[PDB]
């Protein structure tokens, strides 16, 4: 759209389950894109690797979750850092302002119940699974997908 | 820069070696872009993981290799299957045209040297590599990166 949802280097990251599998959601809170790897281990260790690997691609100003625990690994304290990493949050006393937001781990676990058959595992599954919802686009004159704006707003060399 | 190097949608894909670990460098040949994962193992299952989380992430219409024994699995061809990809090159009888192309399968590999002290292995290495360059800027009346540049492309709602 232009002026968008929140801020371009915004993600906020959280291990999942399912099929004794833990899945593992990057989203782009701004754009709801989206990036899922499914790691055997929920380990601070293959956290990092993601970052890591996410960071590399696409410019992360900082990163957020539901569970903190999560980023308290040097590993992972390690990795925020060789990087330029840092979590991100807003509430202390000030003016007048509000807000909601959300979670796409469902549209995602819902898209791959769906689709598993297809699948031949939760792998090629959660990954079928984003392909479309990153690609699934919505009325809305900008009948774009989470893929088509995370861009824009990259692209347009969004601020901070 | 704009009307780019290649077409928008076009990758070249080539499974590497170092370290007894295959590295996996994906590639946006119009904007220098790479994407690389160390499979272990050289198989067609891999491959397509590869290409199908690709594709889930950015458009792509085809993609091309050094070595096409690569694409002959069914998994492989199941893969970029069920997700629209086509494999790309030009050379038929026609008009006058010309060109020569590249491998950062080289700086890539040579950021890596590098940084492997740092690098607590070849995975938490290549990722650095990578980070690096789409990180690396060079004057060019549009000192962007890789990464930068990328964007733009796809970004421009590129062509095909």
């Amino acid at each position: 759209h232009g002026q968008v949802d929140c801020s371009p280097g915004i993600w906020q990251l959280d291990c999942t389950h399912l099929e004794g599998k833990v899945i593992l959601v990057a989203v782009h809170v701004a754009s709801g894109y989206i990036e899922a790897e499914v790691i055997p281990a929920e380990t601070g260790q293959e956290t990092a690797y993601f970052l890591l690997k996410l960071a590399g691609r696409w410019p992360v100003k900082t990163v957020h979750t539901d569970n903190g625990s999560n980023f308290t690994s040097t590993t992972v304290k390690a990795a925020c850092w060789w990087a330029g990493i840092k979590q991100e949050f807003g509430i202390p006393y000030n003016p007048q302002s509000q807000g909601v937001i959300e979670s796409m781990n469902k549209e995602l676990k819902k898209i791959i119940g769906q689709v598993r058959d297809q699948a031949e595992h939760l792998k090629t599954a959660v990954q079928m699974a984003v392909f479309i919802h990153n690609h699934k686009r919505k009325g809305g004159i900008g009948g774009y997908s989470a893929g088509e704006r995370i861009v824009d707003i990259i692209a347009t060399d969004i601020q901070t």
